[PDB]
């Protein structure tokens, strides 16, 4: 039903990733679609689907801001993030692994959005 949503899981989730070192991330950029052009900075979050939803309501989230929302609960999470220069591919990432809460918009309870700022 929400196209955003479905871009949502593209972009921001992957369910069980195993390594997550910079291979990681070169290959699930690629695989994503995120590498024409490249983009900068992208964020994966890990675990079930119902977890990540449940920011849009009371049960695993709090407003935050000026319309987002913001977990409970901490994820774990990989942000790839560019580096040499150019940006067009091959796009070269480096990885960061975490663990902590995080930030979305929700639309009709589904998250559309990642604020990727607490990332950088």
């Amino acid at each position: 039903d929400n196209s955003r949503y479905t871009h949502f899981l593209t972009q921001h989730y992957d369910a069980e990733p195993q390594g997550r070192d910079d291979r990681y991330c070169e290959s699930i950029m690629r695989r994503r679609g995120l590498t024409s052009p490249c983009k900068d900075i992208n964020t994966f979050i890990h675990g079930n689907k119902r977890s990540i939803k449940a920011i849009c309501e009371n049960k695993n989230g709090n407003p935050h801001r000026e319309n987002l929302r913001i977990s409970k609960s901490s994820f774990q999470v990989t942000t790839c993030k560019l580096h040499g220069g150019s940006p067009w591919p091959p796009c070269q990432y480096r990885a960061t692994a975490g663990f902590r809460n995080v930030v979305v918009a929700c639309e009709n309870g589904l998250p559309v959005h990642l604020d990727q700022s607490i990332f950088r």
